[PDB]
C-alpha cells in the first residue's frame, strides 16, 4: 500500500524530529 | 492528490530534520 508506506515514512520522520528536538533541549539545559 | 500531499508532508519534515540538525552541530561548535 503506497499510502501506508508513505504514512510509515512520516511516522519515522516525526520520531526523528522528536529525538533531535530532545537532543536540543538537553544541550541547552546542560550547557 | 493524496500521494502528492503526503510527499509534501515528507518534504516539510525533511526540511525540519535538516534545520534542527543544523541547530545541533552549531551548538556543539559553540559550546
Amino acid at each position: 500500500g503506497e499510502i501506508a508506506a508513505l504514512k510509515q515514512e512520516i511516522a519515522a520522520l516525526k520520531k526523528e524530529n522528536a529525538a533531535l528536538k530532545f537532543e536540543i533541549a538537553a544541550l541547552k539545559q546542560g550547557y
